[PDB]
């Protein structure tokens, strides 16, 4: 029998947040899947949400698939460039499109982030049933601010714009909470399915993405848990990562970089509200996990779970952004929030709060990696991932084999017994996957799907990375780095601390040749101004 697929994507979830990845957050459902299955410590996405999602559903690079940069920040020199359409384009065929023509029922409940228009919806791109938030974010409870000319651009670009199949929804149900709605709808779709054929179920949550909001009864369970702050947390996470074997005992963690005040410099009220945000984040993750459990438990009781290839991943590094630091997200984001939301301590986490936890809490979760979401350093692109599928021999272990989100489409096609159509589909020229099927690796035939010569590129917001085997070069422009290529031996220096550019100049040179080919193969275009902070 052909397996089902359950692909679950967390939004900005950090590497050590889940219990089985070193965390204190209650994630019993995910833990059971992770420990029975295979946990990946060297699995990679892109550095941000829509690029990663375009890659996950195609098996190629986001510069080819239509999200060369995030739609919400297209500049004039980028608009019109191929692969910079801002939605999943027609130079690619999506995974669900291919599975649906081979008898799979394609079911989705969650965030899309691959296009806002009718012809760009899940329904248009191969899902027979879908309940979706089309934008990159929204209020989890559906509470909208006033929308007019003076509304901060980041809020304007994150309305609660939901579709069910072809229908743009006019209202949301009472009690709507994103993660619960997604669990509800996917459970409905599964209970309504044709039980005699397999399903591809896509469960992209919007949690734990800002605004940080969760049911009070779950937030209450974390009361006081984070009082010692984000650096105390980082140490707990490092200790546990080492104890669990997820990182080597000796690893040197990258130093925490933030323009904010450190915990001990904060006044009591400020601390209280920052801890409250992390208590809410934790509740988001636990409630996500709970909804995952509802899905998995239904499949299990149906006797289908063991014939379901279950993949869980985050879509990028933990979110260390200060939304208030980007003029593009304004004008006056904090002033608008102060006049429309209540972020007083007691309200944080409810529908009419709007918070993000910032760079220090984010780096607790990405440690020992460098930085966080929207950087090309490991903090931005190395994400937690697990595969639970008991037909595959390689289960019960922690694997440090290199893998990327582009591997997923070819793996699932393989298992479905479906061939990628090649260079043409529905009469148009399409890209072929850049990833490689994990089947050989996971079946124990090989030690990894890739090898010491595998070459993989990243480029977004003017940052770059280029990796071959365990050698990685990184380029971070001003003001966030030296605007020169830095070179790291990831096997000896996972924290990207010791720049080897001067000691191994031959190796850097090769990587720069690889980078140029990447730019060439994928259509990378960098603009003047990577971004502006202020
Ligand atoms: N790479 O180190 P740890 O031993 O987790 C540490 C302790 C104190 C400060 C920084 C790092
Ligand atoms: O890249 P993100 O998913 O963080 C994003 C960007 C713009 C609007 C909403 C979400
Ligand atoms: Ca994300």
């Amino acid at each position: 029998k052909r397996p089902n697929f359950l692909v679950i994507v967390a939004d900005d979830l950090g590497f050590s947040d889940i219990g089985a990845f070193g965390g204190e957050i209650a994630t019993p459902n995910l833990d059971a899947l992770a420990i029975a299955g295979l946990r990946l410590t060297d699995f990679h996405t892109a550095s941000a949400a829509s690029p990663t999602r375009s890659m996950l559903l195609t098996g190629t690079d986001h510069h080819i698939a239509g999200i060369g940069t995030v739609a919400e920040a297209l500049t004039p020199e980028l608009e019109g460039k191929p692969g910079y359409e801002g939605h999943l384009n027609e130079r690619v065929v999506a995974l669900p499109e291919l599975l649906r023509e081979a008898g799979y029922q394609t079911l989705m409940a969650g965030k899309w982030h691959l296009g806002l228009k009718p012809e760009q919806t899940p329904h248009a791109r191969g899902f027979e049933r879908s309940f979706s938030l089309l934008p990159g974010a929204a209020n989890h409870y559906g509470f909208e601010p006033p929308y007019d000319e003076s509304t901060p651009r980041i809020l304007k670009g994150t309305p609660a714009l939901y579709v069910e199949d072809e229908r743009y929804l006019d209202t949301l149900p009472e009690g709507f909470y994103s993660s619960d709605a997604f669990g509800d709808k996917l459970l409905q779709y599964l209970k309504e399915r044709d039980q005699s054929r397999p399903f591809f179920a896509y469960l992209p949550f919007s949690a734990p993405h800002w605004p940080l909001q969760a049911p009070r009864e779950i937030v209450e369970k974390y009361r006081g848990r984070y009082d010692a702050g984000p650096e105390a947390l980082r140490q707990e996470r490092l200790a546990r990562l080492k104890e669990l074997g997820l990182v080597e005992a000796d690893v040197e963690a990258h130093p925490v970089l933030a323009l904010t005040r450190e915990w001990e410099a904060l006044e009591d009220e400020e601390r209280a509200k920052s801890a409250r945000a992390m208590e809410v984040y934790a509740a988001m993750v636990e409630r996500m996990d709970w909804n995952i459990g509802r899905v998995v438990d239904y499949l299990r009781r149906q006797g289908e779970l063991d014939n379901t290839f279950v993949l869980f991943m985050s879509d990028n590094g933990a979110e260390g952004a200060l939304l208030e630091a980007f003029p593009k997200f304004g004008p006056d984001l904090l002033d608008f929030l102060d006049r429309h939301y209540d972020n007083s301590l007691e309200n944080i986490g409810s529908a009419n709060s709007y918070v993000w936890y910032g760079p220090r809490w984010a780096q607790a979760a990405t440690a020992p990696s460098r930085l966080y979401k929207a950087f090309t350093t490991q903090g931005g692109i190395r994400v937690p991932a697990l595969v639970r599928y008991p037909r595959l021999s390689r289960q019960g272990a922690i694997s440090h084999a290199f893998a990327t989100v582009m591997d997923v489409t070819p793996t699932l096609l393989d298992l479905a017994g479906v061939r990628h159509p090649g260079k043409r589909w529905r009469g148009r020229e399409i890209a072929e996957p850049r990833g490689r099927s994990w089947l050989g690796w996971l079946s124990g035939e090989t030690e990894a799907a890739h090898d010491e010569n595998t070459v993989t590129g990243w480029g977004l917001f003017g940052m770059r990375a280029i990796r071959q085997g365990d050698w990685k070069a990184v380029y971070l422009p001003a003001p966030v780095g030296p605007a020169t290529w830095q070179l790291y031996d990831l096997a000896r220096d996972p924290g990207e601390i010791h720049d080897l550019a001067d000691s191994q100049p031959g190796k850097l040179a090769e990587l720069i040749e690889h980078w140029k080919r990447y730019v060439s193969d994928t259509g990378v275009v960098e603009g003047a101004s990577p971004f502006l902070v202020r």
